[PDB]
C-alpha cells in the first residue's frame, strides 16, 4: 500500500536498492526510470537506515556536486549541509562504516527512494 | 500508512530493530508489547533483508526449540524447514555473514515483526 511490496518503507520513504553496480549518473537514471532518485536523506534516522540497508559495500546516494557549485541533492533540491561529506570528489555514497564522495563515474551499487503512496 | 513510521515495511511485513540486548524470552516480550513477535522469516527475500537489517552484530529472529520438539516460530507457527539451522543450540540469531543458533540466555539485539496494517 505505502510502498510496493518489493521496495523497503521507513520514515514516509520508499527504497530500492541494486544488485548491480553503475556509475552515479546510470544508476541515477535507473531510479528515475521507477520515479524515483538517488537517495535523498534528510534525517539521522534516515542515514543510519541507509547505513545499514547498504551493508558492507559502497551504495552511490543522492548528493552531487558540479564544478564550481555547491553540493545539491539528486531531486534539484539544495543541500542544507546538515552532515559533512568527507573525500575530495563529486558523488556520495555509504556503506556500514561510513559516508563519503567517490569519483561519479565508479561503478557501485546504489540506492534510490520517492515519498510514500 | 502500512506500517508505523518508525518500523520498516517491506514484502507485506513490519519490523523493528532494538537498539539494546536482552534474551531470547526478554526480547519476545519487548516484541509482544507492540503487538508483535520476533522475526518471522518466510522467504529468501525476508532473509536477505533481515540479513542486512541487522548489520554486523547477532540479532535474535524468531525460531526456537523446546528439548525433545521441533523448530517453532515464536508466533507458534510451525517452522517448514524451508532452511537449515546450524550449531547446536535453541535459539536462532542472524547477521549479515549467517543464520545460526546460539544459546537463548544470550543478550543480543533483536528484530521484531508484524503483518502490514
Ligand atoms: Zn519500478
Ligand atoms: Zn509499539
Amino acid at each position: 500500500s505505502s510502498c510496493s511490496e518489493d521496495w523497503v518503507g521507513y520514515q514516509r520513504k520508499c527504497y530500492f536498492i541494486s544488485t548491480v553496480k553503475r556509475s552515479w549518473t546510470s544508476a541515477q537514471n535507473a531510479c528515475s526510470e521507477h520515479g524515483a532518485t538517488l537517495a535523498v536523506i534528510d534525517s539521522e534516522k534516515d542515514m543510519n537506515f541507509l547505513k545499514r540497508y547498504a551493508g558492507r559495500e559502497e551504495h552511490w546516494v543522492g548528493l552531487k556536486k558540479e564544478p564550481g557549485h555547491p553540493w545539491k541533492w539528486s531531486n534539484g533540491k539544495e543541500f542544507n549541509n546538515w552532515f559533512n561529506v568527507t573525500g575530495s570528489d563529486k558523488c556520495v555514497f555509504l556503506k556500514n562504516t561510513e559516508v563519503s564522495s567517490m569519483e561519479c563515474e565508479k561503478n557501485l551499487y546504489w540506492i534510490c527512494n520517492k515519498p510514500y503512496k
